[PDB]
DNA sequence: TGGAGAATCCCGGTGCCGAGGCCGCTCAATTGGTCGTAGCAAGCTCTAGCACCGCTTAAACGCACGTACGCGCTGTCCCCCGCGTTTTAACCGCCAAGGGGATTACTCCC
């Protein structure tokens, strides 16, 4: 649903269950509301969007 | 006695799902030896269980006889049954949820 249509604003994700998976390339903005203290899996969440595909500037 | 018709049975056909057998493996039953002890055995004590006698009188029996009560009979009526109608909720299927219990992560404390 979110990948297909950008009426959809924001994406509510939990960090364990929904950093790891799939691309998610037509945000653009990821904010940490909180933030992991292993910074791998925040790592992993930020590169669910930046990811090859993605369609801007990620900030 | 007959009959009609409903209700119960039987015969063969269909199919589905669970009973009966196969397979892999674990872990619970078996083999082997140890060691403690309890309950099997021999022995003594004296409890109390069984037997008998004799007496007392309360408890059991056989009988008379009255009447209270068990039982078959009669009448009624009411209320529960057999059957058609109306209706509701039990059953089925499918989706949701939530919860809880086991697991995994990450930090702080020791």
């Amino acid at each position: 649903d979110f990948q297909t249509r950008p009426e959809i604003f924001i994406f509510l994700l939990s960090t364990r269950a929904g950093g790891l998976g799939i691309n998610l390339t037509t945000a653009d903005t990821v904010i940490f509301y909180d933030s992991d203290w292993n910074p791998t899996i925040d790592s992993q969440a930020m590169d669910r969007a930046h990811r090859l595909g993605q369609t801007k500037q990620v900030t």
